């Protein structure tokens, strides 16, 4: 009964709110007009389809109580409309020329054939009689939604909304964009209101390059641009040399531009995921944006036509929800493109529960392991990112190619692993160096088991030098050399031709120096392979069951002991960890009889991101593609099929 | 006035019926656990009144948190009791009893009696179970309302799992990050966290099997350490001070690499700060570290999380500068790793105003909104955060698959046991190094090993010159690992060897000496060679060189004129050395080439004219893009480090023969 509070008004402030949204019924007209048969064929490429179907996936998915799929007053407590209508003109030309939109003018009163030499003349485009409003509208109502935002209107808006606008470069267009939509949007919420909007990211991965919205914030610092696409410099569309990584922005605006392209259609979640948490976070920390303004085009999902990805759209609700976060809810999630209709329905499913506010759904591959053109694609972007920026700068040991003449005087980098080798595999398993002499190698090179003669079945170990695994610092530069470790890839199937008591031969072969196929250490290896063949095993009589196993180079000096002398009255079934390296045929030479043998019993492992599988001859002979990658993985990991098939081979 | 105008003059037809909508997440409240029983246990004073200090566990911080949420409308009752009724926002829970089956699972049988026993035990004895059993406070009530904070943990979680709440809260007095089965510490009468985690999984295995574990309370939380130290099922994360003891608790079990034991190994991730301190910035460079990609590669059923703000911007045990704003940021991006599976306990916070405010945020974070921005956007932790940080995701690789292959790890498998052995098949190549240019310089010119004969490393790291004694003037070039430079193979770690320039740039001082006929110590420093793993090479190369200096150096019977080129950070214990002993009289100089390395603290020991003579006996040279009166002649240079190396020898070496004249 002694009392220390009242009833009061409980203090929130997101989530009491309802979800904006960007749809149109008159959107749906700017349609391509019937030239030829191939566009029943094509995908429709801007098919005005791609609209109602996510508008399907929302409403029939329980976020909307819609009896008709139109437009009625009462929508419920968690979505709003934002009402769009016909737009001026000063704000589109903020970024265009203005006979740019004088020729859009003209298209309200231009005839049919016209318009057929416009888009003959147009890179790529389309147009209609009905694009008067559909060039205006997507940017009145990217302002319209933007101004909802920023004050917070809305608590987060969204636009499926067609036709896209970035290919509308300010002189002339060309990409099927008639106005650009986002850009008109960020140049008239800065120059409108800069005390709420004083810092905007505009993000895309539609996977056509922002040509259109680049150019009209590349000189500007207040849009930090960051872009995803597929680069494809004239193959794909469009291929600008603005959608490239060397494009930090003009003048005050140098850093504040970020491009990161993608080489290859067909990539997946942690790609995405991973890159996103990259590049997305810390510099969307450090440059302060209040919105940033979401650009998603369905070029680049899982099932489209064209992009061919296998991206879920799990993935793209977590990175809704990461840029929930980034921002404080001014959020503006846009989209401009795309092929299928079956891409579109399952990530916008995904996306629009996060923009309620819900969690977005746990990963349904969690391992994409992504592919290494997006790993090794980011990190000059870090350089000249990191050449302007505080956010990479010291949190990878960047700090804001010199010299090529040192070569001379160098520490010779191999000698110590093979002498470290031969003293541990000269204790532990007491390998004799037996010396192939009148060649030219080092001494300690070749380390056989002793009683080779008498050891019928010979195991014989080929190699390139020892892997090297490396940690590099974080603080100030260089590469932390001791932890750099040395990864003996050799002594698994040692120690099971030991477990075995086989003939063990081991050769190491050096490498050649700054070239791409291992070419001179193949030669030794001819010189290696048919000097022991030529020299001594036939003098071998006690001898059965020989194996050649490979690792990494000079398949090519095995390869030549097969298709240039008759070691399989003795040899059985040759082992090849390629991985990586460049294919090394077998050449049909006395016949292709013993190159049908070698492609009955051989074994040869190369990569999933190696020169084919994007079919091939018989005279590669049973070639198999792996995805975990590395010569390491395959040795630890493939040790038991090998230890399989070669004592399938053998009894 | 436009053109289109679409008649539909119809009776529309009703694609979707009436339903209810297939949403998934909140359309329920949070849940709230608050009674006045838990507001009763307290300590026996002695020599004075001590109710002067509130002491850090004490009976109103929750209710002071409480009053805070009370301040911000969220509950309509004026007595502030735990009622049920406050509004249309949040939904409260209620407590019975934590019953011995359901705390006897892990607890012996001793513990419960013996908080059954001091229910009832005498004023003395309350003192003595006090002093006896370090750190619990005790009073002449413990039984009938002990059962209450572990039983409101095994209860409010039910709500959890059955989907009556997104996620809650448990504002609990007293902790259980101190408590095992056979005795307890740290305020804590039961561990109310494994008290919380076990039972949902044992009451109901047929939901949840995999749960992961938050704690950044600074302490560390190692009575449930233990308690789930076998347990494969449960994944857990604790971020803490180490101090090497002196933080509590301060042991082994509080340490990093702690991956757990047994089958439970890779459930148990430990984070040491080595100095306190941190805010926000540390925070969510950790936490975008390691929590997000191994929680979306693990994907656990439900997640406790141990929430203690003793770090936060405001508290003074932990010491640290903590924002709310970081709290309510690590509370928001952990939606989404786990469906929601969450649930809040009150851990750690010991100031009543630190804890009010970043429980305030956490809060108005999961009563469903985005938290406040950074204010320091450009933030920049302390170096060795990400140093830890490097260390913590090195060997990841060894078990977990989203830490290599994007970090750069995948060449090497820490599986493999790191040695000269053949399970391990990676090597230590700073062992190649040595044992190259030990075979190197021994047939180039016939050059000897010291032993580190009592130091515990092994033995051939460190080199020197035959014949040391006689050797008249002593060079001492230290160093660190050179240098190499290649293309970034960044998808596993490894290199690519024909692209890869190593300079061993020490090499030419040594040739140099070569040219002068005088005494070297190649001494070396593989950095901490992560093998004792508990390891700073900092502070043990400086017991290298109080032992070289104090056990051999002074000694020798011709002995002059001694130089000493420390190599970037390899010359900072020449900082330590050279301030901690007298040399004055035997060194003619002192050499670094810095570069882009940091600057080394002085730390004199023996005159005041060290930092003069050694104004006098340093040429220092740095680097360009490092872009930088007691630190001793530090020249940025202008050609690059090995071109202000090839600029700068010759200026060294110039320095050396006119001190020889
Ligand atoms: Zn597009
Ligand atoms: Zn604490």
């Amino acid at each position: 009964r002694q009392v220390i509070v009242p009833v009061c008004m409980p203090k929130i402030h997101y989530s009491p709110l309802k979800t904006g949204l960007c749809y149109d019924v008159r959107m749906r007209y700017h349609a391509k007009i019937f030239t030829s048969y191939f566009e029943y064929i094509d995908p429709h490429p801007e098919d005005p389809r791609r609209i109602y179907r996510i508008y399907k996936i929302l409403a029939e998915n329980g976020l909307i109580n819609d009896p008709t799929l139109s437009g009625v007053d009462d929508l419920g407590d968690l979505m709003l409309k934002i009402p769009v209508r016909a737009a001026t003109s000063e704000e589109i030309l903020e970024v265009h020329t203005k006979e740019h939109l004088e020729f859009i003018e003209s298209t309200e009163k231009m005839s049919r054939e016209e318009l057929l030499k416009e888009t003959e003349k147009g890179d790529s485009v389309y147009f209609n009689n009905d694009s008067y409003a559909s060039a205006r509208l997507p940017c009145g109502g990217a302002i319209e939604a933007c101004k909802a935002v920023v004050e917070g209107r809305v608590k987060n808006s969204l636009a499926v909304v067609r036709p896209p606008g970035h290919h509308a470069e300010p002189q002339a267009a060309g990409g099927f964009c008639l106005f650009s939509n986002v850009a008109v949007a960020a140049k008239n919420i800065l120059k409108n209101y800069p005390e709420s909007v004083r810092r905007i990211m505009i993000l895309d991965w539609d996977i056509h390059h922002g040509n259109g919205t680049q150019k009209s914030f590349y000189q500007d610092d207040q849009v930090l641009y960051v872009s995803l696409h597929r680069f494809e410099m004239g193959k794909y569309y469009p291929g600008t040399i603005q959608g490239q990584y060397d494009q930090t922005g003009e003048g005050k605006g140098e850093g504040f531009n970020c491009n990161i392209t993608w080489p290859v259609g067909g990539v997946g979640d942690a790609e995405y995921m991973w890159a996103f948490e990259q590049v997305v976070m810390p510099m969307g920390r450090e440059f302060k944006p209040d919105l940033v303004i979401i650009s998603s085009g369905f070029d680049a999902a899982d099932g489209d036509t064209i992009g061919q990805c296998h991206v879920t759209p799990s993935c793209y609700g977590h990175m809704t929800h990461m840029l929930k976060s980034l921002a404080r809810g001014n959020l503006c999630v846009v989209l401009e493109g795309g092929y299928n209709l079956d891409a579109i329905a399952r990530s916008a499913l995904s996306v629009a529960k996060v923009l309620i506010g819900e969690p977005p759904d746990e990963l349904p591959d969690p391992l994409s392991d992504p592919k290494p053109e997006v790993i090794e694609m980011i990190d000059k972007v870090i350089r000249l990112q990191s050449k302007y920026w505080n956010c990479f700068r010291r949190r990878h040991a960047n700090s804001g190619p010199i010299n090529d003449s040192i070569i001379s005087k160098n520490f010779p980098l191999q000698k110590a692993i093979r002498q470290q080798q031969q003293h541990y595999l000269s204790d532990e398993f007491n390998f004799v160096t037996l010396p192939l002499v009148s060649m030219d190698l080092p001494d300690n090179t070749v380390l056989c088991t002793p009683n080779i003669s008498e050891s019928n079945t010979i195991i014989i170990v080929v190699h390139d030098t020892s892997d090297i695994w490396a940690k590099r610092n974080v603080i100030s530069g260089t590469i932390d050399l001791s932890s750099s470790v040395i990864i003996d890839n050799s002594l698994d199937f040692i120690k099971w031709g030991l477990d075995r008591k086989y003939g063990i031969i081991d050769v190491n072969i050096p490498l050649t120096l700054f070239e791409p196929d291992n070419y001179s250490g193949m030669i030794t290896s001819q010189e290696v392979l048919i000097y022991l063949w030529d020299n001594y095993i036939k003098y071998f009589p006690s001898v059965a069951k020989i194996a050649f196993i490979g690792i990494g180079d000079s398949y090519s000096g095995i390869v030549h002991l097969l298709g240039h002398r008759d070691t399989r009255a003795v040899t059985k079934t040759v082992i090849n960890f390629l991985g990586d390296k460049q294919l090394k045929p077998l050449v049909p030479l006395v016949d292709e009889t013993l190159s049908e043998w070698y492609f009955k019993n051989s074994l040869i492992f190369s990569n999933n991101s190696h020169q084919c599988w994007k079919k091939p001859r018989k005279k590669f002979g049973r070639v198999l593609r792996c995805d975990t990658d590395g010569l390491n993985n395959i040795i630890e990991e493939r040790f038991e099929e090998a230890t399989d098939f070669i004592l399938d081979s053998f009894e």
